[PDB]
RNA sequence: UGAGGGCCUUGGUCACGGCCUUGGCUUGCUACAAUUAACGAUCAACUUAGAACUGGUACGGACAAGGGGAAUCUGACUGUUAACGAG
């Protein structure tokens, strides 16, 4: 394994894009 | 070429005007053209329907009800750290 900088941020900025693409996914699964 | 009208006139007749007779614009019948009258004339009919000045549109630029975010425990419970609950 390696230590990368770009998956640390893209792991660390986000915890939010997840979150409502989650919750899309859900809402047209939904409909 | 026959008829009817108009201007002429000639004799006889009755006191300029009647009566009886004499010879020279409309319409009728026939003969050759026209039939693109597919034209022209005349009488009679005929007047101007338009009003109103409503909004939603796509665009350009600020408001919009109001402190936000993540993860666990937990409650009914699908096809991805699934979702959901003003727990």
């Amino acid at each position: 394994v390696t230590f990368d900088k770009d998956s640390r941020l893209d792991y660390l900025t986000g915890f939010h894009k997840r979150k409502l693409q989650r919750q899309k996914k859900a809402q047209e699964f939904i409909k």
